[PDB]
């Protein structure tokens, strides 16, 4: 692991981009010439990279699917270009909405039909097996009417999927998300959206990880304009939008995928077994290839310019790095990060990497990967372990604090989207199990099982929110303890959509108890917006008492007190503080609005006296019931 070496390889390639292309700006604008483009003179210009093709042709509805009437002209470095002259009667060559295909002829004499790697729009019609390549040339392009919101001080991320964002068992639309989902997200106090499964993927049940058309916005949810309007509308509400970028692998589809484009097992990918991911059954990019760099870097630029995303989460980074480190893959990621931050410094990149490779989320100029954040993937593991293997009496407070404070900036979250899937368990299900379906009605007994579940759900989220990282993430539904599970239509359930949805209406039902968890989430994030503890320095933990099961710490001037003891409550409990004066409760999980027992009097003045305790110069006395979390603010006398 040589940091000087990683930077030298990066600096060298970036320098070549400047001398052989026109810099990284021009280099990443390949989408302007590659693919299919109607020119201002009425003609059509086309260009593809296909080094192993014998011939390249364009065909479709516009020429009666004549396969060879439009041959590309062969260029240097495996490229092909085509210009079709304007029609004599000055009508359009390729009408909006019509079908196209690139024809590839092999040295074997085989005739292959392909969708362009640079396609904007692909549609599956009715019950067909394969996707069609639809030429996108609308009457009116969408014009963005709102500017980027100011860079947020801290990220409070709402991880989302457009298709499952309604209560119906169908693929929900971009417009539905825009009209009905966006204002819910804003009201919860989230200032950032992590948009999954946007890059086009033929297999809906892959949850967006199986890419077929890399420049195509998934047609499932609607048209490209409807996606642009979604992002634009989000900006008007003061919310930035991040895209999940999958550049780690590609679907093996060849008819409507990137695989075997030029009839070869090594075009955008590596030749042989090295270019295949056995566990995922997918193809692997040749990041060392100059044209693969152009392709992927132009893709990043594409999502920034055309759809105005505010940044990216690069999925599957761990896979990219380890076939020994893949120095070609890391050099791309550095170039990708360099690209994003050079065009806009306020843009954000997040790395999904479980390996924890050093310096990945530190600056490139220090030999780093250049990522702004990494996911704190150790945190959900900890909550699963505790809930699976340990009775409440046996929870190690010191272990909880170590996991949450162990840190490069990370995005903290309590549970993952993987945990919302079928066969797995959510936090809500770990805590309430079968009583999830019997006692979530306010007309039923408030059993000790439901009570314990509701309280720990709030506490687990809050301590993760306040202690765990420099950013927070929440997967759609979990903010109110969404019941049941998530599943996509597939073979294993006979193409069922019954669990491919989200029951947002559960929070609106006054007769159900999901509103309690939802209310807590909204006030938690609104509190962070006021005090900004996520951007504050790392907390000072004054107490992790194993016997009393109390965790106490200070961050951003606020005082956090957690009582994880399953039965004991404390009436004159001493907690150390940094500041003298009067303290007031600013958040209490025992409030009636959160599904608590309303035991605390919020009008109570807490006074800090000069009395050393737990390494703090001052201390106060508090009443903290079993399974209750408290946040206190120092006010003025």
């Amino acid at each position: 692991v040589d940091f000087q070496r990683r930077y030298k390889q990066f600096s060298q390639i970036l320098k070549n981009i400047g001398e052989n292309e026109g810099g990284i700006d021009k280099f990443s604008r390949g989408y302007e010439s590659f693919g299919v483009h109607r020119c201002a003179d009425g003609g059509l210009y086309c260009k593809e990279w296909a080094p192993g093709a014998e011939g390249v042709f364009l065909t479709g509805d516009f020429n009666g699917w004549n396969p060879f009437s439009y041959p590309y002209k062969k260029l240097d470095y495996g490229k092909w270009e085509l210009y079709i002259p304007p029609k004599q009667n000055k009508s359009v060559l390729v009408p909006h909405g019509s079908k196209l295909k690139v024809v590839i002829t092999s040295k074997s004499g085989e005739i292959l039909y392909r969708i362009s790697p640079w396609a904007k729009y692909v549609v599956r019609e009715g019950d067909n097996v394969n996707y069609d390549w639809i030429h996108w040339d609308p009457e009116h392009s969408y014009e963005f009417k709102h500017s980027r919101p100011k860079k947020p001080r801290s990220l409070r991320i709402y991880e989302s999927h457009v298709g499952i964002s309604s209560h119906e068992g169908k693929v929900a639309s971009y417009k539905h998300f825009t009209c009905n989902v966006l204002p819910r997200i804003k009201g919860l106090g989230y200032n950032c959206i992590q948009l999954m499964a946007i890059m086009e993927h033929a297999y809906y049940a892959s949850f967006g990880y199986q890419i077929t058309s890399f420049f195509a916005a998934s047609s499932r949810y609607g048209s490209p304009e409807e996606l642009q309007e979604l992002v634009d509308t989000a900006h008007s509400m003061g919310i930035i939008v991040l895209l999940d970028v999958v550049h780690s692998h590609a679907s093996k589809n060849s008819a409507d995928g990137l695989n075997m484009f030029d009839g070869t097992d090594s075009c955008y990918f590596h030749s042989g077994p090295r270019g295949t991911h056995d566990l995922w059954d997918s193809r692997l990019f040749a990041y060392s290839s100059w044209e693969v760099l152009r392709f992927l870097l132009s893709n990043i630029r594409w999502w920034l310019e055309e759809y105005r995303f505010d940044g990216f989460r690069f999925d599957g980074v761990t896979s990219m790095l380890y076939h020994q480190v893949d120095e070609d893959a890391l050099t791309y990621l550095m170039l990708a990060n360099h690209l994003v931050h050079t065009l806009c410094p306020d843009s954000i990149t997040i790395a999904e990497d479980v390996s924890g490779m050093p310096a990945l989320c530190s600056p490139i100029s220090q030999g780093g990967g250049g990522f702004d954040y990494r996911l704190a993937m150790a945190i959900p593991d900890k909550w699963i372990q505790l809930l699976k293997e340990f009775k409440d009496e046996d929870w190690n407070m010191g272990d909880i604090v170590y996991t949450l404070t162990n840190r490069e900036k990370c995005i903290a979250y309590a549970e993952s989207h993987d945990q919302a899937l079928v066969g797995d368990k959510s936090l809500a299900f770990w805590l309430m199990d079968a009583e999830m379906y019997t006692n979530m009605s306010v007309l039923t007994p408030f059993t000790p099982v439901i009570d314990r579940g509701i309280q720990l759900h709030k506490m687990i989220r809050l301590i993760t929110h306040g202690l765990g990282g420099e950013g927070y993430l929440n997967f759609m539904g979990n903010e109110f303890g969404h019941p049941e599970w998530l599943d996509f239509p597939r073979k294993g359930n006979n193409e069922s959509y019954h669990y491919a949805r989200r029951q947002f209406h559960l929070t609106d039902d006054d007769l159900l108890r999901y509103k309690f968890l939802n209310n807590f989430d909204r006030d938690m994030n609104r509190l962070e917006e006021r005090y900004g503890w996520l951007a504050a320095p790392q907390a000072y933990v004054s107490e992790k008492h194993e016997g009393n099961k109390i965790i106490a710490f200070e961050r951003a001037g606020l005082l956090f007190i957690f009582n994880f003891h399953p039965s004991k409550s404390y009436t004159d409990y001493r907690v150390g503080t940094a500041l003298p004066g009067k303290f007031k409760i600013v958040l209490d999980s025992d409030a009636a609005e959160y599904g608590g027992h309303q035991r605390l009097d919020h009008s109570t003045d807490f006074f800090s006296e000069a009395f050393e305790h737990n390494g703090r110069p001052y201390s106060l006395l508090v009443y903290i019931p079993s399974r209750v979390a408290l946040i206190l603010q120092n006010v003025d006398l």
